[PDB]
């Protein structure tokens, strides 16, 4: 850990905001109940559940390159503290997760592979949102 750089992990993500009005939707509820645990229980999804360890993953240099961490952890957790206002804020913290994948990694890694099948079925389950 010395000789060779090991890197090191930032806190994870904050996952509420306490001086937020809680304000449930439907298109939050149905992002919770529906698309994240479909996503959660997607074959690929593992890797994407938890907070990048770069140490323990020997990406000594994941935290240099990705400013805007995210995992699918963080927004399950931030979908059940009503962090969110809307919608919105959730797909961009999932595609915040995606692009992060493809900014660290080359373009023919397995793990952009599997970030790009994720990617394609969350944009399906998008179009399912209810009318609020
Ligand atoms: C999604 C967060 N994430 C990365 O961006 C990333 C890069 C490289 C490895 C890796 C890993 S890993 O567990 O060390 N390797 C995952 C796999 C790979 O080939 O990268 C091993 C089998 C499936 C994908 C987990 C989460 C990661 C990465």
């Amino acid at each position: 850990h010395h000789l060779v750089p090991r890197g090191s992990n930032p806190p994870p993500p904050e996952t509420s905001n306490p001086n937020k009005p809680k304000r449930q939707t439907n298109q939050l509820q149905y992002l919770l109940r529906v698309v994240l645990k479909t996503l959660w229980k997607h074959q690929f999804a593992w890797p994407f559940q938890q907070p990048v360890d770069a140490v323990k993953l020997n990406l000594p240099d994941y935290y240099k390159i990705i400013k805007t961490p995210m995992d699918m952890g963080t927004i399950k957790k931030r979908l059940e503290n009503n962090y969110y206002w809307n919608a919105q804020e959730c797909i961009q913290d999932f595609n915040t997760m995606f692009t992060n994948c493809y900014i660290y990694n080359k373009p023919g890694d397995d793990i952009v592979l599997m970030a790009e099948a994720l990617e394609k079925l969350f944009l399906q389950k998008i179009n399912e949102l209810p009318t609020e």
